[PDB]
């Protein structure tokens, strides 16, 4: 799996640890092992949400499976609660964009996971 | 809806009012409410196009429902001419990915959509 | 055809020339006119893969055909060399996600491809 999270908040706002709380808590919701987590947080950017340049965040989770109607909604709530309370961003201010990734679509070290 | 938009040109280059503009013409183009547009401009970026480094960029435009044939025509037309007007890049130097998201794939405000 | 690279290694250890490597390398891997071909990167990145902050990578590689099982394991031999020499990151810290676009859904020059 693969989170990416792009926010206007600034970089001093991002707790230290934070990648590592991402890290174990989706591998926890994903039941996939932490080794194959990749988390990115890219702060300081230049966004906004409904016109308003309020904190927000635009986001993506990218696995192999484990993503669907109701795994989805429970990511939601798990990543809105992370962003609300490590980086104090509104839930109604987050967008994030789920793929379930084709195996054969997925490069990693000189081959795919097909 | 969600546009994107990583460019080469530099940051002083974005005209004021240029994120409020997108808001505004994007909310009309896919016909849904601005609070529910988000936007996001990355300037300075390392990047080419055609093994060129002059001015270019490389977008992003995800919605649930509003994409398709002639609508991505149209949406391509008005957003290179904000690229064009606004930023000064070539309309051949531009890509623009379109994505029709299913609204279970949408996490927002701790849940998802649909 | 449009790759982007997001990785943690800083700016400067960058080489100037690895924009038009990739530009070149991908159009002899797409079969298409270097003129076709987009590059992206991104350094300095904030991230984690595996839950280490080692060199890594996460990239993509979008295409209007040309992607497929056989083609996108090839591709990742590919970038994954150019990512370990010029980058110097270890082939098992990149993921390549790619995308086969539809023309309709691809915008370029105040149109689509469709
Ligand atoms: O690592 C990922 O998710 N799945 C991991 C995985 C777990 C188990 C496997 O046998 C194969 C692959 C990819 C990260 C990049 C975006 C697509 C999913
Ligand atoms: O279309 C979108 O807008 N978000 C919400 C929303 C509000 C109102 C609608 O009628 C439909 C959708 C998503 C934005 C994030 C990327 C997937 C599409």
């Amino acid at each position: 799996p693969m989170f990416i999270v792009n926010t206007n908040v600034p970089r001093a706002s991002v707790p230290d640890g934070f990648l590592s709380e991402l890290t174990q808590q989706l591998a926890q919701a994903t039941g996939k092992p932490p080794q194959y987590i990749a988390v990115h947080v890219v702060p300081d950017q230049l966004m906004a949400f409904g016109g308003s340049s309020e904190p927000c965040a635009l986001c993506s989770l990218h696995s192999i499976g484990k993503i669907g109607g109701a795994q989805n909604r429970s990511y939601s709530k798990l990543l809105c609660g992370l962003l609300a309370e490590r980086l104090r961003i509104s839930p109604d201010r987050v967008y994030i964009n789920y793929y379930d990734m084709n195996a054969a679509n997925v490069g990693w070290n000189n081959s795919t996971f097909a």
